[PDB]
């Protein structure tokens, strides 16, 4: 449908907007995680006392961490929404469909971009100023410990693809413009956009990872991992809500999960 | 891989697909469209009674429950078990498969058959019903969907998937490679040696990509769209398992001869 130079033009547009919309890119996250730098070193939270000193440097503990995750997730939804509006064609769609695409897309994107902040040992927090260990997260009390770990399980697998931000920008766009979301009114204009986004992703991956055979297909197979984990996540929230009333969700998240 | 080798792999898989499965999509479509020998139509109780009397569909004959919705439900189980052997035979023709670790062969088949059965079920389905007994019968969607509370809602999601999947208008040469790709999934739990499985899937994906470009040149990004269907397949298979457990925990008019239970477990 589109010519090669237009596909490169679209990749560059989406990368540029991705940089403008998201505060902490994978490039910066990797520089902090690998280290070698004295200025970008995070403070590491691995236990209670280090959590106590960290809140000085940058309610029950598992709740406080959980609320920390909701708060950043809500911020992520805002950033994702701002990015979505820059995807060519998105704002021109029926307004109910705009809501529907975001409703079902934000969680799959949050998981994707969370991986950029992760390695096998923990996750960056507070715009990269802190690093909270995986083992500490998994050791939180009964419901919450195992609520944290699946995010890491996805991230190590997804990060083995070695995508960079310019790849992720198009991949994220492809997720949003999914015509198979429930309740869409005009699937066809959404698929026309995804077709160009898919063409753009395909060419991008061929040029940026010429040695990574069938990375396109392998990356699309990860969209399978994203559906299931989002589903598990929702089922865990419902269970936690049924026990914890010292918890309450941001109305933005509340609406997303309803029906 | 070179272009002609991918065509060789496509043709190998197409030939094997034809020999392994009883009723192809091409022939199933001829029956459903009404082109073809009209199949016997099961649209209610009395027509089921006459079909099992006149044609004697072997998955739909007495054995143990007299209740019809249970009998149809079990008939789907019985045919699924036949298909497993057909899929298993097809798997052995996939280049490289028999050379894998034997436990991995079992693991891949174990975790793949559900996704493949759903996929191939669509070939026998349209929006109005499903072919049975190698195309000799046609059971209507309305009759299946109207079976009493648990069983009606167990049948309908299969049609809903099939209708969406059939809109891709894949033919048998497409499906043969697609089924192969499902089998060679390296993320199945308990695999011992993932690398040779992904190596094979990589070849199969290349062949599927080229096949779809040549067979559907007008169908932009059909490759990507078909891989996105593997999302639908994963989800529906998980739902299906959750649906069975509820039936097992509620229905106790379901007991068969213990040997039958072992076979059709
Ligand atoms: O910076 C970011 O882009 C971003 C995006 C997502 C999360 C995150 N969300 N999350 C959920 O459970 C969740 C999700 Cl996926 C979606 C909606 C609501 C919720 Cl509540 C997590 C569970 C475990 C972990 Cl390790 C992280 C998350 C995130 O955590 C940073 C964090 C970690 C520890 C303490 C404080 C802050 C950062
Ligand atoms: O000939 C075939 O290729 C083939 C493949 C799959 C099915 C089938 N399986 N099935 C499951 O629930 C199921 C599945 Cl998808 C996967 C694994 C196990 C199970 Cl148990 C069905 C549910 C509803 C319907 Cl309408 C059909 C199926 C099949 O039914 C033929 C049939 C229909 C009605 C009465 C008796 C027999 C034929």
């Amino acid at each position: 449908h589109m010519e090669s130079a237009d596909l490169r033009a679209l990749a560059k547009h989406l990368y540029d907007s991705y940089i403008k919309s998201f505060p902490l890119t994978k490039a910066k996250a990797r520089a902090i995680l690998t280290g070698k730098t004295t200025d970008k070193s995070p403070f590491v939270i691995y236990d209670m006392n280090s959590l106590m000193m960290g809140e000085d440097k940058i309610k029950e503990v598992a709740i406080r961490i959980f609320q920390g995750c909701q708060f950043r997730s809500v911020e992520a939804v805002q950033e994702i929404t701002e990015y979505a509006k820059s995807i060519p064609g998105f704002v021109n769609l029926d307004l109910n469909d705009q809501v529907t695409l975001l409703k079902y897309g934000v969680h799959e994107i949050i998981y994707t971009m969370l991986a950029s902040l992760m390695n096998k040992d923990g996750v960056l927090i507070s715009e990269g100023q802190g690093f909270m260990t995986r083992e500490f997260l998994k050791s939180l009390r009964k419901p919450f410990g195992d609520f944290m770990e699946p995010k890491f399980e996805f991230a190590v697998k997804f990060n083995a693809l070695e995508l960079d931000d310019s790849d992720l920008a198009i991949f994220i766009a492809v997720i949003i413009l999914s015509g198979d979301r429930p309740g869409l009114l005009n699937v066809k204009p959404i698929e026309d956009i995804q077709d160009n986004l898919l063409q753009a992703l395909e060419l991008q991956l061929k040029l940026n990872h010429p040695e990574s055979s069938q990375l396109f297909a392998k990356l699309l197979q990860k969209m399978t991992d994203l559906r299931q984990i989002v589903t598990e996540h929702v089922q865990l929230l419902q269970v936690i809500k049924k026990t914890e009333t010292d918890m309450s969700l941001h109305p933005l998240l509340q609406e997303i999960y309803k029906d």
